[PDB]
């Protein structure tokens, strides 16, 4: 039909209007300076996104989750991880960075900003609830797993570089409180001291053999804790989950004054998110970053492999009806912002992820509309 | 009672929560740089305030205005202008700058950001409609009159300084297109050429006698047009008024897609306005700028003279019932932002206006609550 297409367009165009307004304000009309845009982006990331996430999570009911949908979403990621492990361990071309980038491209779409309105327009409010559950799972688990992988890579790099031969007998790690990351952007020095028994201890502070897995486990856990304790998204997710649990357990209603206090800043989340995405689009030197072959490979992976593995897993478990379609449409969404930020901070193929987010936001309307039409027959 | 007090507090606290959040982010937790705050303020002023004003104006019905309320609001300003004229012309202590500052302090409260929610909570939606009408009148007329006065002062200063003796016989003024203001922040040079008949013409370009009023009228009109053509508020007000007229004449409904496109950025108006006010509060070196005596004089004028002249005019015309109270409560609101911006750009007592806006926002809750209680007996 065409009325449903008009409803989908009505839902999706205002986001693009905000994006184009920001793009023109920076590129055509020359209104905002780069550092002013940085300040707007900082405000958005610190305030508008965490409050929107809190508002979405604290309304979701954790006692009415759809088990099979979560099972399919987890099964596709298990399939992807298995494929990556087999490719990396049993082929000379495999690498950890490529595995991380492929996992991010093929398994982490943008569900918060764009997924909820588009899926609500396409199928209804139950699709919105499913997107909320997916966002909750993504925030609690998959972002934590990405951080685990990034911290493991950083720790491996530090161990390999600092102790090419001495790292054989290391058993303990010490890190000062001033250390916040293992990216390498700062001056990290590890003093070494001989133990009484004969082993060697190392202390990490700010200015090819493997030790046993226990010490890496401890170090990675410490780093992951130190970075989760200083991230607004973790606080938003945890507080929202706890409040949702208690409120749907004891039917407790939040005070109206606190609700309005949260909403007065939560109401700016979607428009400011799209505006900041437009600012990011305008600040880039050119729309396509990596190049023709790399960009077409990334776009093909994002818009084909994700839907393909989603279909395989969904018919494998037994998803049927509109739910199945929802999964496929969820798989074809543009790639998320949080993995892009992670790739920027750890500098693991940031150009490919930037091409992903921006060009996917640009060309998701034709691709998602085509998916909707084909699944509509 | 106390339930009505709780409702008023519920309406007003979230604004202060946003303000305090911004103040702490800049002062306590040190999140935003001064230029990032400037970028946020620029975004707010360019986008969020004009769109909020457009949304409010385009919904108002211009065929159902309350004539007597507008008559009282205009009568108080006529009284103030008459008092200022008598004081300035017939006393050696009178001045134009003092008259402008007193008029701004005593006649221009903040009705858009704070007046509408507070008055809706206090008295109902009809109070909101009255505040919308007041905002429309303020945007169309009184801001234009302020600009007329400021441009007249600038033209007088330029004429007096450039031609202490030659300005007697000037008859025509020419201004190049690059000139945007008469503030003096730029290099303004006025070439003089002798006419064929014998008079002298002057051309203004960017690097005690009075001429007849026609030439000042022409020059001031040209400058006012050149500045109204480059102000988002004028476009917002004009387009909103035209759309409201046609839509309430022919019962035309705006397309839903355009409505959502406007609303996605209009929804951030109130929270971002309060956030920017908090940023302004945090960026100042100290809360009180002018000093103890000047601040107490300005605050006393704002919170006593305005209500007093409002009462005089309202009982003079014959306002009775809650409407009368509304006027008084409208007169005790904190002083507006647009006159403060005007005073900043023309540098006419900016410290007093800054003290006005900030300290009035701080202590309007006790004063307005006291007014509500006393008028409630």
């Amino acid at each position: 039909s065409w009325h449903d297409l008009y409803t989908v367009l009505t839902a999706v165009i205002p986001l693009y209007v905000a994006m184009i307004l920001a793009y023109g304000s920076v590129r055509w009309w020359k209104i905002f300076s780069p550092d002013q845009c940085s300040g707007i982006n900082r405000f958005v990331a610190i305030f508008a996104v965490p409050l929107l996430s809190f508002h979405f999570i604290s309304t979701n009911n954790p006692y009415a989750m759809n088990l099979r949908f979560i099972a399919a979403d987890t099964l596709q990621k298990i399939i992807m991880l298995s494929l990556l492990v087999l490719w990396a361990n049993f082929t000379r071309s495999g690498s950890l960075e490529w595995s991380i980038t492929i996992f991010s491209l093929s398994t982490l779409p943008n569900t918060l900003v764009m997924g909820i309105p588009l899926l609500i327009a396409m199928y209804g409010e139950y699709s919105g609830s499913l997107m909320v559950q997916i966002v909750v799972l993504q925030c609690i688990i998959w972002y934590t797993l990405l951080l685990f992988l990034f911290e493991f890579r950083g720790a491996k790099m530090l161990i390999m570089e600092q102790f090419p031969e001495t790292a054989a007998s290391i058993v303990s790690f010490k890190v000062e409180s001033d250390v916040v990351s293992l990216d390498g952007h700062d001056f990290l020095e590890t003093d070494a001291e001989i133990g009484d028994d004969g082993k060697l201890h190392v202390t990490v502070r700010k200015s090819k053999n493997m030790p046993p897995a226990s010490v890496m486990t401890r170090l990675i856990l410490i780093m992951v804790w130190r970075k989760l304790i200083r991230n607004p998204n973790t606080y938003s997710s945890l507080i929202g989950l706890i409040w949702a649990l208690v409120a749907f357990r004891w039917h407790v209603a939040m005070p109206k004054i606190i609700q309005q206090s949260i909403s007065i800043l939560s109401d700016a989340g979607l428009g400011m998110a799209m505006f900041s995405l437009g600012l990011f689009m305008a600040l880039q030197p050119k729309l396509i970053a990596c190049g023709n072959s790399v960009a077409t490979f990334a776009m093909a992976v994002r818009f084909l492999t994700g839907p393909a593995v989603m279909a395989v897993a969904a018919i494998a478990i037994g998803l049927r009806g509109d739910l199945l379609r929802v999964a496929i449409v969820q798989a074809a969404l543009p790639q998320g912002i949080v993995p892009f930020v992670f790739a920027k901070e750890y500098n693991v193929h940031p150009a490919i992820l930037s091409t992903g987010v921006i060009f996917g936001m640009l060309i998701a309307l034709p691709i998602t509309l085509v998916y909707y039409i084909l699944l509509g027959l």
